[PDB]
């Protein structure tokens, strides 16, 4: 199934605005992850694909995406990058499961309305 | 009385070494505030002159303080924009507290040692 970028950039934008309305909890997750700014050297040895808000969002303005699972996979990439890295107990972490309760509720309806 | 820079350099980038190392405290100043990207339009109504421990760190590294009092001016001006523009009870402004105090012990001997 092929869609236009326009009509995924419509569907799905409103989706990665929700995530970024999410104040404090957006805030790791902005920017791409910069190993040596924020002082944690081993960041590549553990994740492999990296993925943010960003970049999900670059790739939606410019019709990258052809069919809405590749956006939900980047989606859960950057989340499931951000749980294998930090320990439950930080913030980091809840900041990620507070997100990601957040994207469930919003992506379920879109999901559905695209068929 | 002229300063050479790297004489300035040694001196002083063990004091700014040392707020870097504060793990959690030091990270809201270790770029420039990004208003567009923090969501906080309004910072520049509020701060006047923008300062960060990069920015600190560039100068010392390029000799672009002349005198000692220079660099500590800069190290408060970071501190102050920050007390300035975030609530008493928010993360940043009290992170600020913890990097001041840190500052206000590894400063005095410094300072004695140049003069
Ligand atoms: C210090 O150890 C870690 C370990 C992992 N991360 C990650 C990710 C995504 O894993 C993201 C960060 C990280 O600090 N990101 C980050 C970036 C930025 C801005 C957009 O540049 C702000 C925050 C941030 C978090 N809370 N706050 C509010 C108190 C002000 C800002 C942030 F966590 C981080 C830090
Ligand atoms: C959301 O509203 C505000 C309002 C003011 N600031 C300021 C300053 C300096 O005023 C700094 C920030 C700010 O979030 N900076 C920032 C930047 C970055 C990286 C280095 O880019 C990380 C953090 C940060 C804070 N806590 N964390 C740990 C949870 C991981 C990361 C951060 F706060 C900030 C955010």
């Amino acid at each position: 199934k092929i869609f236009k970028p326009e009509e995924l950039r419509q569907a799905l934008m409103p989706t990665l605005e929700a995530l970024y309305r999410q104040d404090p909890e957006s805030l790791p997750f902005r920017q791409p992850v910069d190993p040596q700014l924020l002082g944690i050297p081993d960041y590549f040895d553990i994740v492999k694909n990296p993925m943010d808000l960003s970049t999900i969002k670059r790739k939606l303005d410019t019709g990258q995406y052809q069919e809405p699972w590749q956006y939900v996979d980047d989606v859960w990439l950057m989340f499931n990058n951000a749980w294998l890295y930090n320990r439950k107990t930080s913030r980091v972490y809840k900041f990620c499961s507070k997100l990601a309760e957040v994207f469930e509720q919003e992506i379920d309806p879109v999901m559905q309305s695209l068929g």
